[PDB]
């Protein structure tokens, strides 16, 4: 994966990485997430959201409560970088975003919003 | 008080206790289970169960897989010392058990069977 | 009570609840904070912290880097709107503040800076 | 890697896998911990603890009760098929093991003890 990579979440609350690198020379940067697993998405749905850190907080706060309907994302969230769709096992989305929206030197956290997942569904992105 | 305890499992798939203490003077003791916040029974559902430590696992995998139809539960499983119905928000039940069928010197564990939600809804009940 | 709350930390890493409504007509809000258990303080030391939203990982973050000593806390943290002391098993701290330091509209968290505490210790505090 | 694994458990109590394969024809297992960051052990050591998915509870239980001083594992516990000890960060630790410990269609979890950090820090040993 060169500008992209592949990251699964499964049934036990768990994606398969904790930290994600974006190659500064990427001009756009595409996560794939797929869900090993029988559980359904109203049980374990899985989406991929991206933030500054400092951000994180609010935006699953505020995702809690769009709910269910709205994939636990407000729409048109300001603070959300870039996110794909909540999905269950035997599902895929993906995601390109522009590498532009980075800064060098900022700190980055990918999560999941699901009510209660997000604690244990987290991980870091860092330019590079 | 004494012989009865409040519980409550929220939206953020937490209970308000992870340790009940039960006074060997009590003859039965009663727990009521209440489900602070705004998700549905098929997204957050909480039930409190009880069985030995040793139990817990088997009784969570099978009731996980028993579906939300049988409320996250294998019927009549003798693991289960006691048990609520699944709740879902606004939603509340109630359960009295004999404190014959503790024993002292034994661990047991109360916890929910909901997909996922042992990780974190689960504690200890002691004999005191 | 109306304008006070009590707040348990446990050995767990659980705090007892995750959502506080503070009353406009409040004047002053106390925390009574506890830490139900057995573990000591530099293995399972817990505090009340509150700040916004947005606030919170900086806080957290340089909490962390002030240490032990400190009480896990960047000492005049000028993001911090209210906190106990850190917190052993078998002890108790309260806090006052003012209500005049919120306002209606702002997203307020409260959480633990003792490291990795804040994953699962926090909450949201909401003026209403 | 042949019949042995290097894991790592970060400051974010996070292990870098959930998933272990054994191979049947490994007379002997060896799995190699290493803890990248800067807390100290007191704060976030880590263990690697390996016991079938039914002990895992009890073995967490007792550990958290044995203290800091005994890397929070209870000593000689039968149920611990294998583990290293608590290491803060900077510092490694491996442990190897006969694969004749295990047998098939049993379910092992393995796990770090350190209180209030299991549930995030978990994952499943299968032999294959």
């Amino acid at each position: 994966a060169e500008c992209s990579v592949d990251i699964q979440g499964n049934d036990q609350m768990q994606f398969n990485t904790n930290a994600i690198t974006v190659d500064k020379s990427c001009k756009q940067f595409t996560v794939n997430l797929s869900h090993p697993g029988n559980l359904p998405k109203n049980v374990m749905g899985h989406n991929w959201v991206l933030s500054t850190a400092a951000d994180m907080q609010g935006v699953v706060t505020d995702g809690m409560a769009s709910g269910l309907d709205k994939d636990y994302l407000k729409p048109d969230d300001s603070r959300v970088i870039a996110h794909t769709k909540l999905i269950g096992s035997g599902e895929k989305d993906s995601v390109t975003f522009d590498v532009s929206k980075l800064k060098e030197g900022e700190q980055y956290m990918f999560f999941c919003t699901f009510p209660g997942h997000s604690a244990l569904m987290k991980g870091t992105l860092t330019l590079k």
